[PDB]
């Protein structure tokens, strides 16, 4: 059980290079199952989630290897099943379903069970597939999909906004007969990145980034080389690290147009922000941040992946501020942990009410969320004394060497094998 020993208070300042988007690398690796030629994905972050992706790819019969790039050879895919052991350690595995059925006419993926942040049904995934002409059945816990011949382009209108389902249907449609039109699709930057990867392979897609996506099926997909976009959540996390420590930072290898909502909130907190074509600068001017009000929602609104980070900001800010969660109703585990550190907060339903304090106190806290838990590490950096963050394996799933980056910012952080 690895742990993070953190020494505070520490002023976070200097520079950081942003890694490739974890949430773009993932769908792309799964979309590779469609490719008939070798493919090279560049700028992929070194993190646990990518490893599990590779492991799955490999079991399916693909030839995989990695460094900064990931090499995938999906010519010999001979097995069509994402087993219980894998899906349980990473619900995103569900992504194997679509490519599998669109290409081999068959696909068996384990039905994801309960997750600690809230209700996570995949009804939209299954539903979208059926509309494409697939027959789906549930046996032994496996959602079994099949289709005689090829999928059928269709007009699909989405009940609710879903990053996962939009990618499942989008991918499966690239190999169907005719035109598919997804209505009420998710606009996430990562979906644009996945569509772009698809086009590079010979797929015909338009509308990515808007509520309407149009796919024109083709008989086959080739190979190619593709560079994954910068990680917006990583970028936001570092910007916040500087904002709560009264420091200044420059983010290198970034994509500003991807953070409208987050940047706006930072300004409201009183930060001095500048942007270039591939950089973002943040200066607090020695100032303590001002409380802000946030409301999570699908892109381009404020993202739930930045939620715990902003809760932290409010917790050490001047005044009272609220954060409402409309995507993951119960994504609040971090709050009680921050409470062990001296934070003042109350949770009313799906809203956390924050009362900012001058300073936090080191304590023993526990990570549980691959993204939200980074807030515990950030708290450790500015808290008074020593903080021990337990179970960082969660954080290893979502961040590429977060200790190294923090250390280069002035943080007193250590990884122990106790
Ligand atoms: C791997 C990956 O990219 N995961 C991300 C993706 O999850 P996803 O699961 O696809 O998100 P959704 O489908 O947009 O989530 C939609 C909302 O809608 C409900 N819903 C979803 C599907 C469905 O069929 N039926 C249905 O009802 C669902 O319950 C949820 O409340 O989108 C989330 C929101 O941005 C991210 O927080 C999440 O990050 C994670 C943490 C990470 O970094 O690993």
């Amino acid at each position: 059980m690895d742990k993070f020993r953190v020494q505070g208070p520490t002023k976070l300042q200097g520079e950081v290079t942003i890694s490739g988007a974890k949430n773009a690398a993932l769908p792309i690796l799964f979309a590779a199952l469609l490719a008939e030629e070798p493919v090279e994905i560049q700028n992929v972050p070194k993190l646990k989630d990518v490893d599990t992706s590779m492991k799955l790819l490999s079991q399916l019969g693909a030839k995989v290897e990695r460094x900064g790039s990931v090499h995938i050879d999906a010519r010999d895919v001979n097995v069509f099943c994402a087993p219980y052991d894998l899906v349980k350690t990473m619900r995103a595995s569900i992504w194997a379903l679509g490519p599998l059925v669109a290409r081999f006419g068959q696909g068996q993926v384990s039905l994801p069970g309960g997750c600690t942040i809230g209700a996570r049904p995949v009804d939209l995934h299954i539903s979208g597939l059926e509309q494409l002409g697939a027959t789906i059945k549930l046996e032994e816990g496996y959602v079994k999909a099949s289709v005689d011949g090829r999928l059928k382009g269709a007009h699909i209108v989405m009940d609710k906004v879903s990053v996962g389902a939009t990618v499942t249907i989008m991918c499966a449609a690239t190999l169907a007969e005719g035109t598919t039109i997804i209505e009420n699709a998710a606009r996430e930057p990562e979906i644009v990145d996945t569509a772009n990867f698809l086009i590079t392979l010979g797929a015909k897609i338009s509308g990515q980034g808007t509520d309407r996506i149009v796919i024109e099926g083709v008989e086959r997909l080739g190979g190619g080389v593709y560079r994954v976009l910068p990680d917006r959540i990583e970028t936001g996390t570092f910007l916040v690290a500087a904002a709560i420590s009264r420091g200044k930072i420059i983010c290198r290898n970034a994509q500003p147009d991807t953070l409208d909502a987050v940047l706006a909130k930072l300004r409201d907190a009183g930060a001095d922000i500048e942007v270039g074509e591939d950089w973002i600068s943040l200066d607090m001017h020695g100032k303590r941040p001002k409380a802000v009000n946030v409301r999570t929602a699908p892109h381009p609104a404020f993202p739930t992946d930045m939620q715990a980070q902003f809760t932290l900001l409010n917790l050490v800010a001047e005044g009272t501020g609220f954060i409402t969660e409309t995507v993951f109703e119960n994504r609040f585990m971090h709050v009680p942990e921050l409470s062990r550190m001296g934070a003042h907060a109350e949770i009313e339903s799906n809203t956390v009410i924050c009362h900012g304090v001058e300073k936090l106190s080191g304590a023993q806290v526990m990570a549980t969320d691959l993204r939200a838990s980074a807030s515990l590490v950030l708290a450790g950096c500015i808290a008074e004394g020593t903080t021990v963050v337990d179970r960082i394996y969660h954080i290893d799933r979502g961040y590429e060497r977060i200790e190294d980056k923090l250390r280069a910012l002035g943080a007193n952080i250590e990884r122990v094998k106790g």
